[PDB]
């Protein structure tokens, strides 16, 4: 059956939706539909035991612990969480791409796996057997999870729109990619072997590996163009069970000048679109922000880029971050959840807020 609140899109991002109390996850996502946003962007992980206790929400403390440990009481579960932000997302007509572990440390991700089963590197959780079959474990409850607000699990919902495999993946010890492309060849076809209904995208920042022809934009950044991460971004696109591209896009954290941003972005997305169109599949950009502090127009520089996906036929570009009304220690001077990062948009006057809004007519 139909969401009741309901292809290209302005999407967005939002990374609080399975620890948050009802009041905020309902202000994102009613946000989301008042601003015109299709499809919003979560983390469906949340693993190690000191990142589930820090935000008293349970998904994968342990090895082979699904929600909350037996024994602690009084505690959210993440699943719980997220079943009542997908049955809010339907309810408003949103789609979510559900993202399933973290690059980052930020909610214990690749390196929380590493440290429960003893090894010595983050690229360990691509390469050891046993890392590989927890990850596995955790996909599989997750994907044939039951949620409790709708009766459907999350396999066969459809206001979920994709899987993701990673975060901004990287794998700095195996600069040919080819480490990468097999984990993400082994771990969609798992998810596809598991869910037949859903897209899966990887989820990685969209590194080229030193394609003949593709060079930054005022030679800043080549990290980014040269394969320094392990991400060959075409290889990755041309995997079989891979049914979309992603890209993310941050020129200031990536060494780019402040007079530069744009057109390094500008370029970036013009080289992503360019190849996505060769390999024949969809493409997303799905990060990418400028800080509030950059001594250039942000607004005039997240209309450029939106403006390039829109006319290069891009399906989607989706900014971070969007929040909505805060709560306890997470409030700021005017009742929304903080801009911590810089980045965040909320639904009101400002002139990214309203450049949001006008493109999400557009597209």
């Amino acid at each position: 059956h139909h969401s009741s609140g309901l292809f290209r899109f302005i999407g967005s991002n939002n990374y609080y939706m399975h620890y948050k109390s009802n009041r905020m996850i309902d202000s994102v996502l009613e946000s989301a539909r008042d601003m015109g946003i299709k499809v919003l962007r979560i983390w469906g992980f949340l693993d190690g035991e000191s990142y589930c206790r820090d935000k008293n929400t349970y998904m994968h403390p342990e090895p082979g612990v699904f929600g909350v440990p037996e024994g602690i009481s009084n505690a959210q579960n993440g699943f719980e969480r997220l079943d009542y932000t997908i049955a809010k997302a339907k309810e408003l007509g949103i789609k979510l791409i559900i993202v399933l572990v973290n690059n980052w440390d930020d909610f214990g991700g690749m390196n929380q796996y590493v440290r429960w089963f003893g090894g010595t590197h983050h690229d360990d959780f691509y390469r050891d057997e046993r890392i590989k079959e927890e990850y596995k474990k955790y996909v599989s409850f997750l994907i044939n999870h039951v949620n409790v607000y709708t009766g459907v699990p999350y396999r066969e919902e459809p206001t979920i729109m994709a899987w993701e495999l990673a975060n901004e993946l990287r794998c700095e010890t195996d600069k040919s990619g080819n480490t990468l492309v097999e984990w993400v060849k082994e771990m969609s076809s798992y998810i596809k072997s598991l869910d037949p209904n859903h897209l899966v995208a990887v989820g990685d920042e969209g590194f080229f590996s030193n394609y003949e022809g593709f060079k930054p934009y005022g030679g800043e950044a080549e990290w980014a163009y040269n394969g320094w991460s392990g991400v060959d971004w075409k290889k990755l696109l041309s995997i079989e069970t891979v049914d979309f591209g992603t890209f993310h896009l941050y020129p200031s954290h990536w060494g780019v000048s402040p007079e530069n941003y744009a057109q390094w972005g500008a370029k970036w997305i013009e080289d992503h679109i360019k190849i996505a169109k060769e390999i024949g599949k969809p493409v997303v950009l799905e990060e990418y922000g400028i800080p509030k502090s950059a001594p250039v127009n942000r607004t005039a520089i997240y209309r450029l880029w939106n403006d390039l996906v829109y006319d290069l036929g891009g399906d989607g570009a989706m900014f971070w971050m969007l929040a909505g009304i805060g709560e306890g220690s997470d409030r700021d001077e005017r009742g929304y959840y903080p801009d911590y990062d810089g980045f965040r948009i909320v639904n009101d006057d400002s002139p990214e807020a309203e450049l949001i809004r006008e493109y999400a007519k557009l597209f």
